[PDB]
């Protein structure tokens, strides 16, 4: 296996004719192929460490550590610093300190090492530059009691400039992995898994890989080509995991659509700087309202993002509808009422600009959700010259009030119908609320409306 990437993607493309000719036995191939592209730095198994008494501080602190030198394995070393202490503190009685991470000190190399700090990366990146191969020597001490600490601070061990690596170059043998194909196969693999339990390995490495594969400008412009049916597959998947999760709780599921979620809104991303029929997106929205998916706020706010993307209408009329009954909030709305009217919003603000999205926006407009809004703004909306009355102050707190400015934004943009209901007898109103700066924001609100409606 150890060769040039060249090598490795013709080994690679072996695999995947072997793969061809099961959710096993294709797994290592793509676990090794991970590691060719992003070798994830040797997990260091085991060191040792020895936890030593500061000599000047011998007489002071009481006990010593019997156990050196310690397993990174053993109860206690690990996984952080502090942990380190807490041990020391617990195995030398000095309670006093176990509640106090300011009082004790722990040293490497002459450096005070912060307690957040992992052990086996300070083991890697402070000890192992000098000490390779022997037992990591951590010097404990009490803070303070010999005057100012003069030795350097290690508070990251990772490189203070905030350099960001380039996903490009880290991960360009995906890029260069394009020429074999494998973007291809890698979805046939994600489409031939049938059943999520078996395929729950194969899975998690196929994602993983693709994870990596969608770092790399050449294969995202791959997978955005509509040859390859990647929407398809990968909206099968995420159901796929949906059900999985829906079936059996804790069975991986939700991790799995989650990554869906983020290689299609990736995807999407590069496309825009893969459309689908609608029904993947009314697929999607009965599964937000899924119990599992309302549980779980990241698959939630995976599906959310992928929505806009994705714009069968009717039905999405018929779910959202009901909530954008803004008097009614007012009086009382539940937690979904308030999630399901920001999500309308979101949608609207998200829907593509095309045939089908100006349709989905004429629907919604011919349903009078725009007209319904514009009717109870106009109903509770005070005329009073002075917008910081109290009237004026009590309208702006109406908890309806910044949804329904978010949704008619959301759909005046890109919409002429829109645009003019909603900018006749509504700009005066509009105005006046853009000049009345509240807590909610209606004035900027407002102001963002009236810009959308500018476009007309």
């Amino acid at each position: 296996t150890t060769g040039t990437e060249s090598e490795t993607k013709a080994f690679m493309a072996v695999c995947i004719e072997t793969a061809k000719r099961d959710y096993r036995t294709p797994v290592f191939i793509f676990e090794r192929l991970c590691s060719i592209i992003y070798p994830e730095e040797n997990e260091v198994t085991e060191f040792f460490v020895t936890l030593e008494k500061d000599p000047q501080q011998e007489d002071f602190l009481q006990g010593r550590m019997p156990g050196n030198p310690y397993s990174s394995n053993e109860p206690g070393i690990g996984p952080l610093m502090r942990d380190i202490k807490n041990k020391i503190c617990q195995d030398c009685d000095l309670v006093a300190l176990l509640e106090d991470d300011s009082g004790m000190e722990l040293l490497v190399n002459n450096k005070i090492i912060s307690l957040d700090l992992p052990v086996a990366e300070v083991y890697k990146k402070v000890w192992c530059t000098t000490n390779e191969g022997e037992p990591m020597r951590i010097v404990y001490r009490m803070r303070g009691l010999l005057g100012d600490a003069t030795e350097e601070f290690i508070e990251s061990l990772d490189s203070t400039t905030d350099e960001e690596e380039d996903e490009e170059e880290v991960y360009k043998m995906a890029g260069v992995m394009a020429q074999c194909g494998g973007l291809e196969c890698m979805l046939n693999r994600l489409a031939g898994i049938r059943d999520f339990k078996q395929g729950r390995h194969l899975l998690t490495v196929l994602l993983k890989l693709f994870s990596y594969c969608v770092k790399v400008k050449v294969n995202r412009q791959q997978l955005v080509k509509l040859e390859m049916n990647t929407l398809n597959v990968m909206l099968g998947t995420l159901n796929l995991a949906l059900v999985a999760e829906q079936e059996s709780k804790d069975s991986g599921g939700a991790a799995v659509a989650e990554q869906v979620l983020s290689i299609m809104e990736i995807i999407l991303d590069e496309s825009n700087a893969l459309t689908g029929d609608k029904d993947q997106l009314v697929m999607l929205l009965d599964q937000i309202n899924s119990t599992f998916v309302r549980s779980n706020p990241s698959v939630l706010q995976g599906l959310l993002r992928i929505i806009p993307y994705l714009s069968k209408m009717q039905i999405l009329v018929e779910r959202f509808k009901p909530y954008c009954n803004f008097d009614k909030y007012d009086e009382d709305h539940s937690g979904d009422d308030k999630v399901f009217l920001d999500c309308f919003c979101k949608i609207a603000a998200g829907i593509k600009n095309n045939s089908n999205g100006h349709q989905l926006k004429d629907l919604i407009l011919q349903k009078g959700i725009t007209q319904n809004a514009l009717d109870y703004m106009k109903k509770h909306i005070p005329s009073a010259k002075n917008l910081d009355a109290d009237i004026w102050k009590k309208f702006l707190s109406r908890p309806a009030l910044p949804f329904i400015l978010r949704l008619l934004r959301g759909l005046a943009i890109q919409h002429p119908g829109t645009q003019v209901l909603i900018g006749t007898d509504s700009i005066p109103n509009l105005h006046k609320l853009e000049q009345v700066s509240s807590d909610e924001g209606i004035g900027t609100l407002a102001e963002n409306l009236l810009e959308a409606l500018r476009e007309h």
